[PDB]
C-alpha cells in the first residue's frame, strides 16, 4: 500500500548523502491523467509557436505522446512507485570475488536538454551476506537512468543504490555514454563518449581490486 | 533581403509535390526571443509538473536551452532562410556517370515523439549540366533533417530538393536511421534501424542504374 | 471492450488462411490467476520429480515465476487482448518504394521442446495508401513471437498480419535465428542458424523486387 | 556397480563446502521411465491450461520431449552416474606453469525461471603432481553445467571439483555467460552478460598469479 | 563588450607557461573583411604564380574560399572572442574520480606547412568543487585546435586552460593524430600517427592514477 | 630534351576532351626559385595578417615550406616534365581479362579551398596489344592527383590517360575520397566520403564487364 | 627416368599457347652445384661493389644462401623436374558443380626486379571423367609461382595447366598479389594489390557459372 | 659539400658503439653508374646461368632495374650522403612526457638472403631541449631499413641515432616485421613475425615509463 522497504531505504540513502536528483516532494495527490493532460496542452503550445500543423495525422497526437513519454515512461524513474522488486538469496555459495554484469542496456535522458543519452553500464560487487537477482541490477540501473540526468550524478546514485541493498560497500559502477545533446547538437562531436564511475569499498581502497574492476570495464561484444 | 532563388524553388517543387512539413505559414513576423520566451515557459510549467526542482543549478536553465533547441537549433530546417548557399559548376568534365556521396551525418527529430533519429543518408545523382558542391549535398540532407520528421518524407524531401538544385531527375536517396523512440522507450528495440530510399530518374527507370546504387549503400567505414 | 478492429482482422486473415499457431478456443472464462496457480502446481510436481529442493530460497519461488512466464510473459501473443495497438498516416509523402526495418529483436520459444529461440526479423513492405508506425512493426513481429512456435509458421504469420494491417500483398519477411533445442541439447550445433522468408505480392512476382530485399537481408550490424 | 572413485571424492567435497545443488536424496529407485510419464503429464496439462492444441502434429510429442529432456538431458548433471570419466597422467614433464582451457562450451539452465543459460568458462589450473586429460576440464564444465543452477554457485563446484580432482588448490575459473531470463524477458535487456570467478592457491594469494590468469581471461576468438 | 573573465584568466595562464601559440597583440583594430581582401588578393596572385586559370568557374572563388577560411574557419581559435561559453555546476555528487570524455573529434593545422591534421583527443579530469558542461570539454579542445598547431604544444595548451577553469590540476590530455604533411607528403608514411600526451596533478604524481588514464587511453569505436 | 611521347599524347588527349585542369600555357620561362620566393613573400604576408608571430622558430620557415610544397610538391603533376616513365611488354600471354589494380593511395588537393583530399582509387583494363607495369598505374593516379581538382575531373583524367597510353577504350576508374573541406570544416561531416567512377568501353557498353568491375570496387583490407 | 607424362603435356600446352616463361632449352647438362658456385661469386662481386664487408659473419654466407635460392628454391618451377606429382579419381560421383579451392598460398618473385610477390590464388573447375586431388591444386599454384613472373602470364599458365591435367576447358584460375617492387619501391604505394583472372569454358562462356566464380573470389578469412 | 653535421654525429655515434652496418671505407671514388653496369652484368650472368631467357622484353631489362635498385634505391641508407635533413624546434612547450610515433611504414631486406623485411616500427622519447620535427622521425626509420639488415641490430641503429640528434638517453624503439626469407622460403611460416625493441634512459631505467611505452607497443589502425 506504498513503497517497498527497499524504495524507502534506498531514498532515504540517497537524501542522506545528498544525491537525489533535484525532484519536489508530492505538493498534491493529482492523478497522473491531469498531469499528462496539462503536460499535452504545454506541447500543444510549443507545436502552435513553432507553427507546426498540429491538424496533420502525423503530428496531431504528438503533445499526448510527449505527455504520456515523461509522466509515463522516459522520467519513470522519479516515482519510487516504480522501484524494482529486489529478490536476494543467501550467499551460501561463499562467494567472495566479484560479480560483474557488464555491458547493461542504458537509455537516459540529459537534464540540460532534455535529449537521449545512449548509454552501457558495468556493475560489480562482491557478495557479502546476500547473492541479487542478476536482473535486478539491470533493473536499478535502468530505474535511475528513467530520469532527466546527469551522468556524475546517475553513477553515483546506482553505486549508493546497491550498496544500501547488497549491504556492502564493495561495489562499483562505471558507465560509458554518448549524449545527443553534444553529438546531434552544439559542438556537433559526431566520436566522442563519457566514461563516469563510482567506486565502492575495496573498490576504491584496494588497488589490486580496483584495477581488477577498471581492467575488465569495456569488452567489445 | 529575402529567400534564396535556390530555396524559393526547391520550397515550391515540395508544396508542389504535396512534400512539405506540416509548417504553417508566418501568421505573424514576432521576433524569434519571444518565441523562446513562451516555450520556456511552457517548458518550465512542465518541469514543475514533472516536480523537478528548478532551483538546482543544473535544472534551472533548462527551460532555456529546451526553447533555444527548439527554435534556433533542430528545427532550424523549417526555415529557409537556413537553406544552404548553392553552389555548382558547369559539367565540362562531361561526367555521365553517377556521383555517390556515401554516409553523410544525418542527425534529425521524429515528429511524433520529438526524440532522437540518429541516420546516414547516401545520396546519388548523374551530372546533367552541372556538377554540385559536395558539401552542399550533406548540406541540404542536414537542412531537411533539422525538422520533426518522418523518416519517409524526409527521403522524398531530400529527392525532390537535389532534382530541382541539379535540374535532373536522375537522382537517388537512401537513408539509414536507428530512432530512439524505438530504441529507448516503447517496444525498446535495441538492434534495428530503417532504411527508406527515393529512386529518381535512370536510378528508378533503369534496372542497370538501380541496382549499382542499391549495391553501394551501406559500405562500413 | 473486446479485441480492436485490427486483432480480429489479422486474427481471421489468419484462420482463414490456416495459419494460426495450434490454440484451442475459450473453453472457459477462467481468471489467468488460476491458469497461473494450477501451472505453478504442475511445476512444483515436476521439480519435485526433479528431486530438487524447493525448500531453498533460490528454488522456492520458482513454479510461480514460471508459471507467469508462461501465462503473462513468453505467450503473451496467444492472446488477441495483446495484439499492438496499430497507427497509420497517410501515404501523402507518395512512397512507392519499400521501406524496411532491419535487425528487429526476436525473442521466441520452440513448441517441440519449449526452449530459447534467439533470432532477428527484416520486414520489407512498399507503401500502398497508409504509412505505418514504425514501431509497430517491431511489436507485431515480436507479438507472433511471443508464442511457442515453428519458425516456418512465425514467418508466415507475421507476413499475413502486415499485409492485412497495410492493405496490400506488396510485404517481405525473413527470420535468421538460432534455436537452443538444437545449440545447447541434441544435436549441440554451437555455430548454425536458421533462414526463413515470406515473400509477398511484388517481393513474390518481380525478381527485381524480390531480389533487392534479398541482398539487404543480413547486413552485420 | 555404483559411483566412480571420482564422483564419490567430488560430491563429498562439494556437501562438505555446502555447494553441492539443491537436490533431495534418492527417495525411491523408481526408473526414470516412470518420473518422464508424469512429468509428461504434468506438462500436458500445462499446454492445455495454455489452450494449446495438443491434437496437432507440431505439438503432439511436446510433453514427451519435454519431460525427456529434463530428466534425460539439461539436468543430466544432478545425478552423478553421468559424472565423467577422469583420466590424469604423471606431471614428468615437471610442468610447474598455469594451462590454461579458454572459450568452453557452457549450456546451463537457470534455476529461477528454467531458461537458457549461455555460457564460455576458462579454467587454469597449476600442475602438482598430475595433468589433467585436457577434455575432461570440458567435461567437468558440463557436468556440472547441465542442472538449473546459479552462476555464481555454478563457478564454485567447478572449482572445487577440479581442486579435488587436481589434488591442488591453484585452480581458477572463471564464467561469462547470457541468462536468457534477462534477455528475452522482463528487463529484457539484449546486451548484456554476467562474468563470476572462484579464485584458488595462487591465483587467491598471489596477485601475480591472479593477474595472469584475470588478464588471460576473455580473448576474442 | 570583450572577453569572458575564462577566457581572460586561460589566456593569462597560457602567457604565464609561455604556452600560447605565437600570436602577436592586435597591432591595428582592422575590420576582418579587409584581412580577407588582403588575404584573398595574396591567394590570387599565388594562384597566378601557379599559372591556374581564375577565369575558370572552380578556381574563380577560391581566393575568397581560402580568405574565409583562415580568417573565420580553421584558425578562428587564435581570437579568444570565439573561446567557448563555459558552464560548470556544483559538484554536490561529491564525485572524487575521474571522469573521461574519449574519442573528441580534433581537427587542426600545422604549423609547418599548413596542412591537416586529422585527430582525437581524450580528456580527463578528477571534479573538485565543479563540474563542467561536457560539450565544453571537446569545444575547449576545438577552440585550441582551430590554430596553426604543433601537436606538443596543442596538448600542452588544454592541459592548462583546464585545469585554469576547473580549478585543479587533476587533468590528463591526450591526443592522436595523422599529419597530412607527413602522409601525403615528403616521407609520405600512410600508416604512422603520432600520440602526444599532458598529464597534470594525480595524473603526472600517482602511477596509480597515471596508468588508469593511459590504459584507458584509444578504445576502439 | 622536352616532354616524352606519352606525356604529349596523354595531354594532347586531355586538351580535346577538354578535360585539362585549369592551367595556363608558359607565359615566361621563370626558374621556379623566384616563384618559390614570390609565393613565399605572399604567405609571409598572409601569416602577419593573421597576427602570426614569424620570428617563432617554428613558424620562421613556414613561407618557404609552403611555397616549396606548392611549387615543387603536392601541385607537380601540373607540369608533364614530372609525367611517368611508361613502360609496357607486348601482350604475349594474350589476356582478354580484365587486369585490376585496387587501393591505389591517392593524396590529392580540393581545388575550391587548398585544402587535402585523402582517397583511393581502382583501376582495371582489359589488355589489347601491350600489358602495362604496374606501378605505372600508380604513378599516373597520383600524377594526375598532384594538382588542385575536382573529383569528378580527376577520375576522367586518370580514365583517359590510360585509354591512350594502353591503346583501348577498355578502361574503368573508379575513386572513393575524403574531402578535408567537408569534414574539418564547414559542415564538418566525420563520416562521408565521395566515390566517382568513369568507365569506358566494354566497361560502358557491356553490362557484364561493367558489374564485374563495381563488385570488384572496394574491397576491406 | 624423366619427366612425367603429366610435366610432358602441361609443358607442350604451355609451349603450343606461346605461355612458357622465357627460359632457354638445356644448353648443356651442367651440375647445379657448379651454377650455384657461380651465382655465388657473382654475388660476391655484387656485395664488393656495394662495399658490404662479406668479412662479417652476417653476410659472410649470404652469397652462397642467394645461389642456393635462385636455383634450388625460389625459381624452382622451372625445372619439370619439381612438377607436381598429379593423382585424380573417377569422378564416380558424378559432380558437374565448380569444386573451388580458395586462398591458396602463393609466393613469386616479379621478373622486373626479381622481388617479392605475396598473392593468394583462388582455383575452381567443373569436374568432368576425373577429380583432381585436393593438394595438387594448391602445389600446381606453387609450381609455376616458384619462377621469375609476369602475373597475368602466372594466371594463364596455371589455367592451361590445370584444363590439360583435368581433361576440361572449364576451369578458372583468380589471382590477388600485393608486388614489393611496387609497395617498398618506386611508387611505395603501401596499400594497392593486383588481381588478375583467367577465365575457361563455361567460365568464360556462360554468364551464369562466370558470375558465380566471381562473386566467390575473394572471401575474408 | 660533404656530411651533415648530423649524419657526421650519428655515424660516429654508431661506430663508437660497433653498431654500424657492415660496410667498408671508401675504396675507389668511383662514380654509381659503374658501379651499376658492373652490378648488371653480374645479374645478366646470373640470369643466364638459370637459363632464362634475357632477349624476353620483360626480362632484357632486369638486370638493370636490379642494379639500380641495389645502388640507388634499397640500400640508399648505406649512404650517409642521403642522411634525413634533421629539423628541431625549442622545447619551451616544456614537455616532459613521451611523444610516440607508432606505424611507422618499414622497408628492408634482410642481409642473409638479401629479400624483403616488410615491417613497422615504434618510436617514442621524452623530449629534453628540443623536439623534432615529426616526418623526421620516419626519415631515420626508413635510412637505417634501407640497407641489409638485421632486425636486431636495425633496431639498435635507430635508438642510439635518435638519442644523438635529440641530445637524450630517453628514446625507445620497437620494431615488428614479416621476413619474407621465413615467410615466402625455408620454413615458409605464412603467420608469424619478429618483435624487436631497444629501450633507452628512463624506458629501460624506470618500470613506470618502460611500461607506458611497451603496452602503447601494436594499436590496430
Ligand atoms: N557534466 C555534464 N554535463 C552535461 C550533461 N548533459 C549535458 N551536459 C552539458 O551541460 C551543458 C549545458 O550548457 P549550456 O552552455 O548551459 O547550454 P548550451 O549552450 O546549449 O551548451 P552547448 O551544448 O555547448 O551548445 C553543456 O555543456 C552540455 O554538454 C551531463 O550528464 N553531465
Ligand atoms: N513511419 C514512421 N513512423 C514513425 C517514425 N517515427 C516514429 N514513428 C512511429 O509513429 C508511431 C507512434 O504511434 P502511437 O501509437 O501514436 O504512439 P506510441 O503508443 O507511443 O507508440 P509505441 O512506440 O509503439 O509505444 C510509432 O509506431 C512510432 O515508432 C517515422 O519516421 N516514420
Ligand atoms: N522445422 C522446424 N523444426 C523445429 C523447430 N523447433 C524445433 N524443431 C525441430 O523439431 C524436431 C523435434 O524432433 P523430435 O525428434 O520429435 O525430438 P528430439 O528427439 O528431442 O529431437 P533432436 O533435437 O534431434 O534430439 C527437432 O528436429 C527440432 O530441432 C522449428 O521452428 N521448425
Ligand atoms: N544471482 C543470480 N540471479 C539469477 C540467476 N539466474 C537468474 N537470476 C535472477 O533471479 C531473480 C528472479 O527474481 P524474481 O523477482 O524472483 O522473478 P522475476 O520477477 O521474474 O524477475 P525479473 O527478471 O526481474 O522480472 C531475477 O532477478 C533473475 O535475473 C543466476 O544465475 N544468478
Ligand atoms: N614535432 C612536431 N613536428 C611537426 C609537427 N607538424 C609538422 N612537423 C614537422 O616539422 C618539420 C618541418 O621540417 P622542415 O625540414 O622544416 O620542412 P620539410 O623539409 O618540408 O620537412 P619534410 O616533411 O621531412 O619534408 C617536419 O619534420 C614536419 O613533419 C608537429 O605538430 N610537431
Ligand atoms: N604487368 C606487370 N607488371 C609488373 C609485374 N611485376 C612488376 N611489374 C612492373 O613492371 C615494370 C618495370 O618497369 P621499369 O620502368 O622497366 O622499371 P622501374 O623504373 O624500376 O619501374 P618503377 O617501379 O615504376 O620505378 C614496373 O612498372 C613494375 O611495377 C607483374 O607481375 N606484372
Ligand atoms: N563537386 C566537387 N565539389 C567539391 C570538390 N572539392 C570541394 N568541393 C565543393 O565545392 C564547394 C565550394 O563551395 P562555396 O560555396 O564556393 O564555398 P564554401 O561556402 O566554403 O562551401 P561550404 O564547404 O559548403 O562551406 C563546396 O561545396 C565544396 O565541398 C570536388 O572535388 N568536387
Ligand atoms: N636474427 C635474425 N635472423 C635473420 C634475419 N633475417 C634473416 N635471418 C635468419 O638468418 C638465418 C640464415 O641462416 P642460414 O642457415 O645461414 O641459411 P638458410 O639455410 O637458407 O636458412 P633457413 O631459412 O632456415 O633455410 C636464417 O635462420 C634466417 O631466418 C634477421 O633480421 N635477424
Amino acid at each position: 500500500p506504498s513503497l517497498s522497504k527497499e524504495a524507502a531505504l534506498v531514498h532515504e540513502a540517497l537524501v542522506a548523502r545528498g544525491l537525489e536528483t533535484p525532484l519536489r516532494p508530492p505538493v498534491h495527490e493529482m492523478d497522473n491523467e491531469t498531469r499528462k493532460s496539462l503536460i499535452a496542452g504545454h506541447m500543444t503550445e510549443i507545436m502552435q509557436l513553432l507553427n507546426l500543423d498540429l491538424a496533420d495525422d502525423s503530428l496531431m497526437e504528438t503533445p499526448h505522446r510527449i505527455a504520456k513519454m515523461y509522466v509515463d515512461e522516459i522520467f519513470s524513474g522519479l516515482d519510487y512507485a516504480n522501484f524494482p522488486k529486489i529478490t536476494l538469496i543467501e550467499n551460501k555459495m561463499k562467494v567472495d570475488e566479484m560479480v560483474t554484469v557488464r555491458d547493461i542496456t542504458l537509455t537516459s535522458t540529459c537534464e540540460s536538454h532534455f535529449v537521449t543519452i545512449d548509454g552501457k553500464a558495468t556493475v560489480a560487487y562482491i557478495p557479502k551476506d546476500s547473492v541479487i537477482g542478476l536482473s535486478k541490477i539491470n533493473r536499478i540501473v535502468q530505474f535511475f537512468a528513467q530520469r532527466p540526468q546527469v551522468q556524475e550524478r546517475l553513477t553515483q546514485q546506482i553505486l549508493i543504490a546497491l550498496q544500501t541493498l547488497l549491504g556492502t560497500n564493495n561495489v562499483a559502477v562505471s558507465i560509458d555514454a554518448v549524449h545527443y545533446c553534444v553529438k546531434a547538437r552544439g559542438i556537433r562531436d559526431a566520436t566522442s563518449a563519457t566514461t563516469t564511475t563510482s567506486l565502492g569499498g575495496l573498490f576504491k581502497s584496494s588497488q589490486n581490486t580496483r584495477h581488477e574492476f577498471l581492467r575488465a570495464v569495456r569488452h567489445h561484444n
